[PDB]
């Protein structure tokens, strides 16, 4: 295998951005004018480019499959993809063949860019160009939000002929099936993004494939970045080769209408083959030949239809909604309406987080909504009355830190999602987790943590009343400064209140599965389903959390000590004395008397045995890597050291209050 | 991955602040400079003595143990880049732990850690390692030469990076370090009076290789092992010669044994005296060996090689100078990748500057205040030097550093000097030699009528004219702009100038200057990246310094090669606004060379291009700064960044400040 890669914690830094540190994306894209931007994009679609002319004289239905594109690559297993930073500029997204004829999209949209500059960012324009092209057509949107980031680095990661080159309508509908359902996508929601996006524009094949030249990132250095260069007469335009297929689905390919499922519905489909060598779908009788416009303007064609579009025809399933649609349009504007926005938005986070003037006024269960805040917030004065409560409550520092770091690290920094805001610990998808221990000491902990707010709203001085979600992490601050005042140190943990309460009916349990951590390593909890190794899969969480290394070892060190670990194991507690946040954890494997030996009774734990020959410790492989990897011994035995304990404690009181922040994006 | 060979922007973000768990207002040089020396030496020695159980000690020394470890971390100095080295980060790190001659040296540097974990922050793991060998080197017999800290320590691999058949590799070898024939011979015959090899096994493969690699797969729970079914007490390594009968204390052995007997035979790898075998060494544990079964790998080239036989024969019955030049080059050694003799810190540092170190004179006047920078920079304005001279001049000056050991740079005041003055990048049938001389006399004119007694170098001069140039060219072009300028500069003479040293210093390609010699490995746009790697320069930083030297003039011979501007000699963001022009379609042009020619204006040619100055617009990760600086409300911001980066550069060396 290949050894641990600790350069993904530290992604995307700050000296690749050209911006530099006193840089707000929000502060500026709040500013601009939306009407002059939706000017300058509507202007910029209907003038055609000699570099890769307009089919019927509108750019639209590229922008609107660059924008589809943009945000269909997310996933929900892991969060990553999407529209979020905009990564089909650099990745292998600007290069694979599915994206073929996108960076000239893209390079239609610099006019627009250029006169805005910093204050729009690419991720927003790829996003927006398309949700404009949309609504230029005549298709009222259901509403835009800014504020998606732009990102300087790549990261780490259906065919039209259904499956793998087998034209077959009912073995393709699966296919489109399981790859939609990774964007947590319906069948409603498939459904209409498949017919509404195929409302607009036609497919490029006129000329045999073969002729096109390499992507852009194998092109020649003097096409500036335009690879799949084609040799086949002009090349582009009437002789645009970018898949294979020439098909053109609706009469009216500019112009949002029920056209496609009457086309659809309307006449029997018999296989036939592209001129490029591709499956495809014709009318059959030779019905038609003769109404689908040309979009440069020659004579007609037969209507034509995709592989994969003639499945929502022959699925039940499909075939049902679909027929309804037919018989009725305004359901279908509104379920596309609905898609789309969740589509183009699914990434990007809670709602405080959308900006500008176009953002909807009203709240999705799609979005996970916590409610707005209705009092005043608890002030500093009164936050050091309950965190003494919560203190002298009876509740040990290893339940309380356990309890706020299972709220808190749910968090998933590739998607936004998750997170402590929200106090959803107590509720059904997540006080069940096994991680989580739904046994135990969860319920003891919830229930003394709200019979506690219970008391301070009722007698209150004015309108000052806290939520259950603070009262998580207020108790994981007091355990913290519990414990660091047992270890001789007198720290304030900081805490900015002001997390609210969402009910039951506002969590999708089906949504919040897959947020479910199958393995936390700060917890040392090893689920089934892992692919990789322990440490691998603690990287990758650490790096989820938008951690970087030295953080993500002081994390686990002070974890480890303070006793919040998965079962109260006692595998990584390096501390004789535990309750107290020490340094012992680092120096403790850093001690050359202990040598290392895989237990006899082998479950993946390690015991090292003392110089006597006594066991004295038993560590685990997510606790061993530290003392192994070269790289991570490194960071090790920077808090190792003899004089690093107040440095270490305020580390770890950093990172702490890190992570507890990460949701919040209303401050 | 996928992409090989692709333009791997990630070596200009190498060791970021993000890793980095000692924070950014942590400054090695006055924490290390406040450490007690004595305390240090005093726990080094017990360490070395103090044998542990996991790594038991020969004779009860880690003295030479700790040499070879300094000696294998300062071996790997290549004077080709500079990169290597004992310059802190890398012998540490994921491809020099696991290395088949770093073989007991993973167990040699969690050796030293009841050391770094008493003084923690304020002493690196480079300066602890090295500063190990020397005091191990001390505190056997041997008096050296000195010792300076500094060495700050990276949290982040490098991405980058039997007779006399022996006598020309190992000469080779220490050539390409830069050590000629006095010091290598010095180094290994002062080396080798320390200590043994180790004991043997059966062989390498049944011994130290259970996945025997310290990072590759060794496997958890041996976290540094080489691990022996052999048992690892006292023969280990599975190579077994010890040279001298004393091999704790430095005497003039070595070579006394070497000149002894003659070693015709090998066994199994140098025997001794053809049958001639005694007890004249001794062994680790008890008994002992014959008389030096010595003389390993046939590394005898010093008695058989013509040249290194005269100069050892010569130390023969003169000790006291191998002892002087062996100090000379272990100092040398040790202390090759560390830079001007202003960064060696700590109460050790010799106060002998040599001449390896690119000495530059200290200050004797009082430097120039904010009136009289004022003044020289109007008066070196207006003195009849066009824009383009005065940056290149400055350019060429400053372009020489390496970052990698730190050599080169603006200071020195060397670009008059002979080695720099007649490179072929550094244009000397133009105007080089034109513009140093009028420098020269503003200079004299300046200082024989100065007010009191501050003076101006000519190492000044050079990078005030640059500076002086790139804000008259901002002025016309709209934006007035005061570019930073921190006086100290000292300017050098040949006789500090070593001129066979600098030659590794020459841009073989300068990517800034359009420049491309005969003889690139890799193609125009790989250099750009090594150069900028080495000058410590980010990505923006890199594109703003190539579009902003395009259209200020200081392409290499002049060459209308990617200055994509109309506006001659102002600074303006004309090269990314006309770089993104979709306008014009580029192609090769029809010379059969290396340059473009993005015609179709209307359908002539305009904006003749090269490789370096035209894959910003390619590279996506390049092509989104290029959209960045080349938007409407992007020149403002453009100019600033120019002279942002245009300082870092020229203070690049400036490590007296
Ligand atoms: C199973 C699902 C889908 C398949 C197999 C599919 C496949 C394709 C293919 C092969 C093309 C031709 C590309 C070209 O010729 O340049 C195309 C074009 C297009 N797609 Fe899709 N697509 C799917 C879903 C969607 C969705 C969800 C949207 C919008 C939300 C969409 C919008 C478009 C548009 C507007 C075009 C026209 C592009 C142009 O005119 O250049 N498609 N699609
Ligand atoms: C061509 C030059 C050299 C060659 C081929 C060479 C080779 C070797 C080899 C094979 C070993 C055995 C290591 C082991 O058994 O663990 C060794 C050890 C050693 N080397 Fe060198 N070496 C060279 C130059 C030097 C230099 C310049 C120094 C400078 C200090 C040096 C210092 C040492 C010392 C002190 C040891 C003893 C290691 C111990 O006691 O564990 N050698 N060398």
């Amino acid at each position: 295998p290949n050894r641990l890669n600790l350069k993904v914690l530290h992604q995307n830094p700050a000296v690749a951005d050209p911006m530099g540190a006193a840089f707000d994306y929000a502060a500026e894209v709040a500013t601009i004018d939306v009407d002059a931007l939706t000017r300058d994009i509507e202007e910029v679609m209907t003038t055609s480019q000699p570099w890769w002319p307009a089919d019927y004289g509108h750019y639209g239905p590229l922008f609107i499959r660059m924008a589809r594109h943009a945000a269909g690559t997310y996933r929900i297993h892991d969060g990553r993809g999407g529209a979020g930073g905009g990564m089909q500029r650099f990745a292998p997204l600007n290069s694979w063949p599915d994206n073929a004829s996108l960076d000239k999209a893209r390079r239609l949209l610099w006019p627009v860019k250029k006169k805005y500059g910093k204050k729009l960012s690419w991720a927003d324009l790829i996003v927006f160009a398309g949700n404009c092209a949309l609504e230029s057509m005549g298709f009222k949107t259901f509403g835009f939000g800014f504020g998606r980031v732009d990102q300087w680095e790549p990261d780490e990661v259906v065919n039209p002929e259904g499956p793998n080159g087998n034209p077959d309508p009912m073995a393709a509908a699966v296919d489109i099936r399981e790859t939609f359902r990774r964007m947590a996508m319906n069948d409603v929601e498939t459904a209409a993004l498949i017919v509404g996006g195929h409302t607009f524009g036609k497919t490029h094949g006129a000329g045999p494939a073969d002729l096109v030249g390499p992507e852009p990132e194998a092109a020649p250095l003097e096409q500036m970045g335009l690879g799949w260069k084609s040799s086949y007469g002009t090349g582009t335009g009437k002789d645009a080769i970018t898949s294979g297929i020439e098909v053109v689905w609706t009469n009216t390919p500019t112009k949002w209408d029920n056209s496609f499922l009457e086309i659809l519905y309307g006449y029997e489909w018999e296989l036939t083959k592209s001129p490029a060598g591709a499956w495809q779908y014709t009318a059959k009788d030779g019905a038609g030949a003769g109404t689908i416009p040309d979009p440069f303007g020659g004579p007609g064609r037969s209507p034509t239809m995709l592989a994969t579009d003639l499945s929502l025809r022959v699925d039940p399933i499909y075939e049902r909604i679909t027929r309804r649609w037919l018989e009725h349009p305004e359901e279908l504007a509104d379920e596309f309406a609905k898609a789309w926005y969740k589509l183009i938005h699914r990434d990007m986070g809670p709602v405080a987080r959308y900006l500008g003037p176009l953002v909807p006024k009203q709240t999705l269960l799609w979005q996970d909504p916590v409610p707005a805040v209705s009092h005043d917030l608890v002030g500093e004065a009164e936050i050091a009355s309950l965190k003494s409560q919560i203190r002298a409550s009876g509740l040990t520092v290893s339940q309380l830190v356990s309890t706020a770091w299972a709220a808190a690290s749910s968090f998933r920094g590739s998607d936004k999602r998750g997170g402590a805001n929200g106090g959803r610990i107590r509720l059904q998808p997540q006080v069940g987790w096994e991680v989580n221990d739904p046994d135990g000491d969860l319920r003891k902990v919830i229930r003394t943590l709200e019979e506690i707010q219970e008391s301070f709203n009722s007698a209150a001085p004015g309108n000052i009343k806290v939520s259950f979600a603070d009262l998580v992490v207020l108790g994981g601050c007091a355990a913290i400064e519990k414990a660091a005042k047992a270890a001789g140190h007198n720290i304030t943990v900081p805490f900015t209140p002001g997390r609210t309460d969402a009910s039951q009916e506002q969590t999708d349990v089906e949504s919040f599965a897959v947020l479910e951590p199958k393995a936390d390593g700060f917890r040392n909890y090893l689920g089934k389903g892992n692919p990789l190794p322990a440490e691998y899969m603690l990287l990758d969480k650490a790096n989820l959390l938008t951690l970087s290394a030295p953080e993500m070892t002081v994390l686990v060190g002070g974890l480890r000590v303070l006793g919040a670990n998965y079962k109260r194991l006692p595998l990584g507690v390096f501390t004789e004395a535990s309750e107290s946040l020490t340094n012992d954890f680092f120096v403790n494997l850093l001690d050359m008397g202990i040598t290392w030996e895989p237990s006899p009774a082998d479950d993946g734990t390690y015991q090292g045995k003392d110089g006597s020959g006594k066991v004295k410790w038993t560590g685990s492989r997510v606790d061993l890597v530290f003392g192994s990897n070269s790289e991570l011994r490194a960071l090790v035995e920077v808090y190792g050291a003899d004089d690093a304990q107040p440095k270490f404690v305020q580390d770890f009181v950093a990172a702490w209050d890190k992570v507890m922040n990460l949701d919040r994006f209303d401050v």
